[PDB]
C-alpha cells in the first residue's frame, strides 16, 4: 500500500457517502473552487506555447555552441509544472509554478539573459521581471494575464528526454545548489502524485480543504501557518490511511485525524532513505536544532525538510483548536445535522478575542504601499516571537488577510492597508514600539525604505475594534 503504516480503514463508501460528496462538489462551486473548463483549455494551450519557445531558445544555444547537427536535432529541453496547478486544485486566478529544465551546455546565465529576451518580444509578454539573486532564481511574467513564476535548472544531461523524470536522485549528482533548489519543487509535487492511492479523491480533498484553511484564516505559510504544499502533504497522508474512501469522508477523516495528532511528532509520507550526497536533511536524531519543531510536515523527496518550521507556539494552537471545531462541524454534516456550507463559514475573527492589535501601514505611493506591506509581513512573526515570551500572554493569532485601512486624513487620498491581530491573556506599549523600531530599522539597513514609509501599531479591546475597520 501507500505510507509508513498499515492503512486505518480499508473501507469503500457507501452510496450515502456518494451523494454527500456529491453535495461538497455543489457547496464549493460558488467560492471559485473550480476553474472553468474554458479557461484550463486557456491555461493549456498557454503551456504548449511556453514550452515550444523554451525548446526555441536551447535549440539556439545549441548552434551556438556549434554542437554536431546530431545533437541539436536532438537536445530536447522540456517545461515541468509543480504546485497547485500541477496538483489539479488551482483556484481562479491562481498563478502557475513552473520549472525549465535544460541539457548542460545552457547556463543559468543564459536562462537570464537569451531565454529572458526571447520572452520579452513576445506579443502575449507582460511584467516580464527577474529575480537572478533569490533563494530559487526565477523569472516572473504575465502571459495572456496568467501570471508564471519560471524556475531553472541545467541537468548534467547532454539531451532532455521526453519521459525524462526529475525524481531519479542521481539527477542532483554533484549540481549547484541553485539548481537542487530549483529542481525540489517538482520531485515534491511528482512524489506526492505518486504517493496518495487515488489523485481524483486526492484533488477533490485537498480542495475542500484549502478553501475552509483560507477561510478560517490559517492559510499563510509566511505568517507561521500553512502554505499549498503543507496542505497538501497532510491531505495525501490522510489518503494513505483510508485508500478507499471518496471526498466527503476523507474531509472528515482529514479533521479526525489531526485534531488528534501528537505533536510535535513529524508528519512523513514515506520513509526517507540515505543518499550519500550531503544536502541539508531533516532529522532529529542527527541535529539537535531540528529537535525544536513544534508542528513538522516533512517533504518527501531527498533532500527531506520541514515545510513548516515558521510554526510557533502561537499558530500550532490556533490550528490544534481549528481542527476540533472542523471535526465536529463534520461530525453533524455526517449525521445530516448540518450542511457543507457550515464547514465554509468564517468565524468572525474580529468578534473571536478580547484583545487585539491593530498593524498600520503606508507609502505616498500605491506601488510602494505594495512593496512596503511586503517587508512589513515578512516581519510580523518577530513581533508574535515578542508577544510570545510575555508572561500575560497565551498566543497572538495574526489574520493572514490585511486589506485597506480607514482615512487618516480627509484632504489628500491615502494607500494605507492594516492587519489585525488576535490575543489572548492568562502595558503592551513596549513590545510594539521595539517592533516598530525593529521594522522601520531592518529595513532601512537593507536599502528597502522610502522616507514617508509609516508602520504603526496599537492595543485595542474588542468593543473598539469595530470602529478603526470599514
Ligand atoms: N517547503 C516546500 N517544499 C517543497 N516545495 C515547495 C515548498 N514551498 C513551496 N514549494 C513549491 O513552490 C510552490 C510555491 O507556491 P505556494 O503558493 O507556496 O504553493 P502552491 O500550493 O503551489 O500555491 P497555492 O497557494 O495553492 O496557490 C509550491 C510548491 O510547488
Ligand atoms: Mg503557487
Amino acid at each position: 500500500h501507500y505510507g509508513i503504516t498499515s492503512p486505518i480503514s480499508l473501507a469503500a463508501p457507501k452510496e450515502t457517502d456518494c451523494l454527500l460528496t456529491q453535495k461538497l462538489v455543489e457547496t464549493l462551486k460558488p467560492f471559485g473552487v473550480f476553474e472553468e473548463e474554458e479557461e484550463l483549455q486557456r491555461r493549456i494551450l498557454i503551456l504548449g506555447k511556453l514550452n515550444n519557445l523554451v525548446k526555441e531558445w536551447i535549440r539556439e544555444i545549441s548552434e551556438s555552441k556549434n554542437l554536431p547537427q546530431s545533437v541539436i536535432e536532438n537536445v530536447g529541453g522540456k517545461i515541468f509544472t509543480f504546485g497547485s496547478y500541477r496538483l489539479g486544485v488551482h483556484t481562479k486566478g491562481a498563478d502557475i509554478d513552473a520549472l525549465c529544465v535544460a541539457p548542460r551546455h545552457v547556463d543559468r546565465s543564459d536562462f537570464f539573459t537569451s531565454f529572458y529576451d526571447k520572452l520579452k518580444l513576445q506579443e502575449e509578454v507582460k511584467d516580464l521581471r527577474a529575480v537572478e539573486e533569490a533563494f530559487v532564481p526565477v523569472i516572473k511574467l504575465c502571459f495572456d494575464g496568467i501570471e508564471i513564476d519560471i524556475l531553472f535548472a541545467r541537468l548534467a544531461l547532454q539531451t532532455i528526454p521526453e519521459d525524462l523524470d526529475l525524481r531519479d536522485d542521481s539527477l542532483l549528482k554533484n549540481l549547484d545548489i541553485r539548481c537542487i533548489r530549483s529542481l525540489n519543487g517538482c520531485r515534491v509535487t511528482d512524489e506526492i502524485l505518486h504517493l496518495v492511492p487515488n489523485i481524483d479523491n486526492f484533488r477533490l480533498t485537498l480542495r475542500a480543504i484549502k478553501l475552509w484553511a483560507k477561510r478560517h484564516n490559517i492559510y499563510s505559510n509566511i505568517l507561521g501557518f500553512l502554505g499549498g504544499v503543507s496542505w497538501a502533504m497532510l491531505v495525501a497522508r490522510t489518503c494513505q490511511l483510508y485508500p478507499n474512501a471518496i471526498a466527503s469522508t476523507l474531509v472528515h477523516k482529514f479533521f479526525l485525524v489531526f485534531s488528534k495528532w501528537e505533536w510535535p511528532n513529524p508528519v512523513l509520507l514515506k520513509q526517507p532513505e540515505e543518499c550519500n550526497l550531503n544536502l541539508p536533511v531533516w532529522d532529529p536524531r542527527v541535529n539537535p536544532s531540528d529537535r525544536y519543531h513544534l508542528m513538522p510536515i516533512i517533504t518527501p523527496a531527498y533532500p527531506q525538510q520541514n515545510s513548516t518550521y515558521n510554526v510557533s507556539v502561537s499558530t500550532r494552537m490556533v490550528m490544534v483548536e481549528e481542527f476540533k471545531q472542523g471535526l465536529a462541524i463534520t461530525d453533524e454534516i455526517l449525521l445530516s445535522k448540518a450542511e457543507w456550507s457550515k464547514l465554509f463559514e468564517a468565524p468572525n475573527f474580529f468578534q473571536k478575542y478580547k484583545h487585539y492589535i491593530v498593524l498600520l501601514a503606508s507609502a505616498p505611493t500605491e506601488k510602494q504601499r505594495l512593496e512596503w506591506v511586503g517587508l512589513v509581513e515578512s516581519k510580523i512573526r518577530i513581533l508574535v516571537g515578542s508577544l510570545e515570551k510575555n508572561e500575560f500572554i497565551t498566543l497572538a493569532h495574526v489574520n493572514p488577510q490585511s486589506f485597506p485601512a480607514p482615512k487618516e486624513n480627509p484632504d489628500k487620498e491615502e494607500f494605507r492597508t492594516m492587519w489585525v491581530i488576535g490575543l489572548v491573556f492568562k502595558d503592551l506599549t513596549y513590545d510594539i514600539q521595539s517592533f516598530t523600531d525593529t521594522v522601520y530599522r531592518q529595513a532601512i539597513n537593507s536599502k528597502m525604505f522610502e522616507v514617508d514609509m509609516k508602520i504603526a501599531a496599537m492595543h485595542v479591546k474588542r468593543k473598539q475594534l469595530h470602529q478603526l475597520l470599514p
